[PDB]
């Protein structure tokens, strides 16, 4: 008589690793800068998320100029300056679930930067 | 009669690591620098939300001018000045589960920065 | 009766890696900048999401100029500021399960730039 909908299910989990050997010999280990090392370990992720779930997202613009005369012997600059509706340059990194290494970086080399603005 | 909407389940859980063996040998275990070591162990994560979340994000942006004349013999200048309606250069880093490791890195070299406006 | 829509089922997990083994010699293990080692390590990740989920993602603009005279005599400059009604340049990285790497990288190597606006 069961209805399901929009749903996750798993069950029984069994895990037996009784009996396993795991050996590393060295004279030295030597570990540096950012190293993950997994000798023998165990990690485990189990994710039963339920259904259904909802993301809204909206951007609305309404951009209106109203004039009669418009720069009559003057100078008008729009400069680097967009009407958008959205985001400008966004960064989206999406993962669930990780055993190892998640990194989003921005590291420019920049050795100069001007900005001039000469009415 | 069951009726199950937008859930997760997991049943039953079993875990029997007895008699498992791990050996690691060595005159110098030398670790530097942001190292992750896992000898011989368990790591675990289980997740089992809910569904039928909801999340809503809304931008409204409403511009005008109304203007008789603008600039008459004049100098107008926008200047990296946008109309948005959204998020300005974002960064969005997501997970929901991590045994490892997650990053996000800002690292700009930058040696000098000028900004004049000179009317 | 029974009924099942949009849903995930797994069923029943059994594991049993007891009597494997694994072995390392070396006279120096010398790992350096960003390295991952799985030495008879396990890594698991079972993912079962319910159904039925919804992205909703709306950009709406309206852009209008009223005029009866525009730049009469004069000059009117628009630069690298479009109309759009969407992200701007946007990066997604979309991943669900890793046991490995993931990583988005912005390393820009640039001796100078300039910017000018002289009305």
């Amino acid at each position: 008589s069961k209805v399901t909908s929009k749903s996750g299910s798993l069950g029984n989990i069994h895990h037996k690793p009784g009996g396993g050997q795991v050996e590393v010999k060295s004279e030295k280990l030597d570990f540096k800068d950012r190293v993950q090392s997994k000798i023998g370990s165990l990690d485990n992720i189990t994710h039963v998320p339920g259904g259904g779930n909802k993301k809204i997202e909206t951007h609305k613009l309404t951009f209106r100029e109203n004039a009669k005369a418009k720069t009559d012997h003057g100078a008008e600059i729009v400069y680097k300056s967009p009407v958008v509706s959205g985001d400008t340059s966004p960064r989206h990194l999406s993962n669930v679930s990780s055993t190892g290494s998640i990194d989003m970086v921005d590291s420019p080399q920049l050795a100069t930067l001007a900005d001039e603005v000469s009415a």
